[PDB]
């Protein structure tokens, strides 16, 4: 579990949204597994607005944050889980690194904010659902 809390908005994974973000819903895109709500008070996360590859992500199931390097957003097949069909989920990022069903929404930051959340694992990969493309965020 986990979200980015930035100025009135809640970026969480779309598959983990509650009815309350359904009700406050500002934007979703189940193809990047984000979902937006909208909140009353005022977050602290800034987004990183760059073309960094490496940073730090926090992983819930080690209690621990971990430097990575990661790929740029791309297209890229994720296998069939309780949530998703096998499909391409796009703007996601790769990098070697522990993730485990309870892991998503896990902050992945670099020196400039916060990059993207955790949104896929398995096979000592976590991939990162991308936010640094939405500038809306920002306003
Ligand atoms: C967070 O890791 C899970 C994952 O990749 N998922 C499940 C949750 C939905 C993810 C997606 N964005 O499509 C895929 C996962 C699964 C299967 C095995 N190990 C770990
Ligand atoms: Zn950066």
């Amino acid at each position: 579990s986990g979200a980015i809390y930035v100025g009135n908005y809640r970026v969480v994974n779309r598959h983990l949204a509650t009815h309350n973000d359904w009700a406050n819903l500002v934007w979703e895109d189940s193809s990047r597994d984000l979902l937006v709500s909208s909140t009353t008070a005022q977050g602290c996360d800034t987004i990183a607005r760059c073309d960094c590859q490496t940073g730090v992500y926090y992983c819930s199931s080690r209690r621990k944050h971990y430097p990575v390097s990661f790929s740029k957003p791309s297209l890229i097949f994720v296998e069939a889980s309780e949530y998703y069909p096998a499909r391409y989920q796009s703007h996601l990022m790769l990098a070697v690194g522990h993730s485990e069903p309870g892991d998503c929404g896990g902050i992945l930051r670099c020196q400039h904010g916060v990059v993207g959340i955790v949104s896929t694992g398995g096979n000592g990969l976590v991939g990162f659902a991308d936010v640094r493309d939405l500038l809306w965020l920002d306003e």
